[PDB]
């Protein structure tokens, strides 16, 4: 199916041989500092070699402005966050990285720091200078599927056309196909219907011809459904998780990695990847 | 989908609002006696409340002829101890119970005693009578597929041919097509490698017009994928879960039922079921 592999300078990653597994990481921030400090990089380092132990084949890590928090915090502030994470870790776990920012200077910095791939929650439409960061370091870039309202004509129709203005402003720029990677956003700018619609229909999203990560991991739209509350969210992420890899994402990107690992692993064999 | 309801008796089965649960009971016997004991129909009855309790639409009861044990004893003595539990949890709890046989004096004994369900591994070629006896109480009969053998031409061809002979059997009985459901037998004369397969292609079965029970829940297969012992398969039985009502299963038979449960309903949501 996919005639190369993804290139994430030291690692490379296949495409075809299994469903790829990214781990998140959420910073825990150490009140009283802006980071960099002893208990908040070693909290950070200890999950990721945790996740590397359980199955994850990528370590997604994610500074104060991005999901789930939102702070209205500077690019200064977040990068003395941000990068003692990925210098530890980078450093202390070998496996390849992405940085969770919507921001070009955060991106920049995350890498020069050590991080891989870029993964961004605006698909480049919040700065599309972090599309010349991804062209300029020659890494791969996640297109999240994303807006600012839920006026939606046709809800899959539009979620394809907003993907391709992302993979415009991203190849304008000089991003090769090869770097692109797609996500639909799921629990982002959707209704709980729209969300389970877009689960419904993801394989929609293979006519564009990139990888698709998948990301729902103990989202709201599972509470709607189950009526359950975050922490017992394993059994409806599982579904999901399931669902997205028959109709063919290539990654998922989850909290609980032994947990999903397990499942991606076994629906692998069962669909023949 | 289903322009009928499945009838059984005081309760009724809707096949087209939610995948139905069929919850696992197996006897544990008590050693010094043939059965109807405290302890033994005790442990029965706790076990089906549970199970009911986390959302378990059925209640399938097992003596000791059939799996997992396969033991080689009488009708006289099965009687002895599957009556006992079907009296007590159809006095009980307020589900559809099913008998897990294929013998059909067993069969008989269960449903005067309360079973209202016939559950057969062998398909009604073990004991054709058994069709007779389902046709006569007008009760649902769940034909497994099974067979002596792993000499499959080609698997799928030969599995819906194997169970349109047992369609036969139970037909020409005077079983009527509603009181008709399919099973492919997963983890029954079939390599590992050919389970995977029928769950690859558990679309098909649907051609032949009936409701289709998947029962996977902690087999073998799933361990030979993961490398991982019976107490350890809830992942994998959970993404075999998804992939069946993905592929359209109208009843998933498992132990794990709470997890299972929830698996279910988030892939109902998902599908639009
Ligand atoms: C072990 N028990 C906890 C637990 C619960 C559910 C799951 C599931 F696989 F996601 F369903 C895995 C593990």
């Amino acid at each position: 199916k996919w005639d190369y592999d993804l290139r994430c300078g030291e690692y490379t990653l296949n495409l075809n041989e299994k469903t790829l597994i990214m781990g998140i990481l959420n910073v825990t921030p150490d009140s009283f500092s802006d980071g960099g400090s002893y208990n908040e990089v070693d909290a950070a380092v200890r999950h990721a070699k945790e996740m590397r132990d359980e199955g994850a084949h990528i370590i997604d890590i994610g500074g104060e402005s991005t999901r789930p928090g939102f702070a209205k915090v500077s690019v200064e502030e977040e990068i003395k966050r941000v990068v003692p994470m990925i210098q530890a870790v980078s450093k202390e776990v070998k496996l390849p990285i992405s940085i969770d920012t919507y921001k070009a200077e955060v991106a920049k910095q995350a890498i020069e720091a050590g991080a891989h791939i870029i993964n961004d929650i605006w698909g480049a439409k919040a700065e599309p200078k972090i599309a010349e960061v991804a062209a300029h370091y020659d890494v791969p870039i996640i297109l999240m599927h994303n807006r600012d309202n839920m006026n939606y004509r046709n809800l899959m129709a539009d979620m394809i056309a907003d993907l391709y203005d992302s993979i415009k402003i991203a190849k304008d720029a000089g991003v090769r196909d090869e770097n692109i990677i797609l996500d639909p956003g799921i629990g982002f700018a959707k209704t709980p219907e729209q969300n389970l619609e877009a689960m419904r229909n993801l394989e929609q999203l293979n006519v564009l011809g990139y990888p698709v990560l998948l990301g729902t991991s103990r989202k709201s739209f599972i509470g709607h459904v189950l009526d359950l509350p975050v922490e017992e969210r394993l059994e409806g992420t599982g579904a999901t998780v399931c669902l997205g890899i028959e109709k063919g994402c290539e990654f998922v990107r989850v909290h609980d990695v032994k947990e999903m690992s397990r499942m991606a692993k076994m629906m692998d064999a069962m669909i023949g990847k």
